[PDB]
């Protein structure tokens, strides 16, 4: 079995000439030569069978990526695992090798307006397909956007994804949340479980702002600081936007704050294209109900060079009290189609 900078990475005879890329949530990431297709691929080693939450996230992601088929969504090319449940300790997910991610790119590269425009179009095109499947990504951020050498973009990491549930989205003030703090919509900290499509649009708005200046727009250092960062730019919510918040604790918190004025987008981003800032404003709308939807954003004048609804496909059909033993068995059965026996 092949070994990489420490431990076992046995991807069989098919995948050879391994190189360490980095580290994922449940294990090591490597590049490898696929001897069948004759191209270098990405391979993620996943070891989740000890913790049922890690099992839930692995299963949920495998299920979604196997049903999804879209140019702007990372596919699963192959899954490597032992022939029996007893011998299966790890799972290897084989995917297209990409050059970088938008996180790494933004740390050192200034994006031209043309690159921002194309990247945003591909994010929203992939997001249109996800939302058409009644799925919410819920963790969109630059490190979950993969890019190859020709700037083709693919959304990855569906570990926190859920089926949209708008009628059961309400919760109390300060409800604990899992997704990356800086890309969290303001309603998460007030009265939302993040079960509505509008939560993803907020994250895309944050990514767009980050592509414009190479810095996260709302870098909250803790749970409530996140909301303070958002309000420091959007300013105080209007009476109408406050009246939409029925939760008394959440509404009174906002009422307790001194008045804050809106920071104009053109002063925050003085070299940005005016149409980019108009779309940014609509994505970073405080009120989730007034926030632009994915199809409206694709139809915005900023994306006119790319918009083609007939070339922006949708999913063919819409898409945690289960023990780790049942989940391992479900992971085993979900990955069966890649076993050589067929
Ligand atoms: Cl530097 C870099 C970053 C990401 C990838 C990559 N390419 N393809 C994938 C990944 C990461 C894990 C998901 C699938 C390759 C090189």
């Amino acid at each position: 079995p092949e070994m990489v900078r420490g431990q076992v990475f046995d991807v069989g005879p098919r995948y050879t000439n391994l190189s360490y890329i980095g580290e994922g949530a449940y294990g090591m990431v490597c590049s490898a030569y696929d001897n069948v297709n004759k191209v270098r691929v990405a391979i993620k080693k996943i070891s989740p069978f000890e913790h049922q939450t890690y099992c839930q996230r692995t299963l949920r992601e495998i299920k979604i990526l196997l049903r999804f088929r879209h140019e702007n969504i990372i596919g699963i090319n192959d899954i490597i695992r032992a022939p029996t449940i007893e011998q299966m300790k790890d799972v290897y997910i084989v995917q297209d090798l990409m050059e970088t991610d938008l996180y790494k790119l933004l740390k050192t590269q200034h994006l031209s307006n043309d690159h921002i425009c194309y990247f945003l179009y591909q994010i929203l095109r992939g997001l249109k397909y996800i939302h058409s499947a009644n799925v919410l990504h819920r963790d969109l951020k630059p490190s979950n956007l993969l890019l190859n050498t020709t700037c083709d973009l693919k959304i990855c990491d569906f570990g926190l994804a859920r089926v949209a549930d708008p009628d059961h989205d309400h919760t109390g003030f300060l409800t604990e949340y899992v997704a990356t703090r800086w890309y969290r919509a303001p309603e998460i900290m007030l009265n939302s479980k993040g079960y509505t499509k509008s939560i993803d649009i907020w994250s895309v708005g944050c990514i767009l702002a980050e592509m414009l200046s190479n810095r996260p727009i709302f870098p909250g250092k803790h749970y409530l600081d996140q909301l303070n960062h958002i309000l420091g730019i959007l300013g105080s919510p209007s009476q109408e936007d406050l009246n939409c918040i029925i939760n008394l604790k959440a509404r009174n918190y906002l009422l307790s704050l001194p008045h804050k004025n809106k920071v104009p987008w053109n002063r925050l981003f003085p070299n940005a294209d005016s149409k980019a800032l108009d779309l940014l404003d609509k994505m970073l709308t405080f009120n989730p109900h007034k926030r632009i939807e994915v199809e409206q954003a694709l139809a915005h004048p900023y994306l006119e060079q790319y918009y083609d609804p007939s070339d922006e496909p949708i999913a063919e059909a819409p898409f945690d009290d289960l023990p780790k033993e049942k989940l391992k068995e479900l992971i085993f059965e979900e990955t069966a189609r890649f076993q050589p026996g067929y």
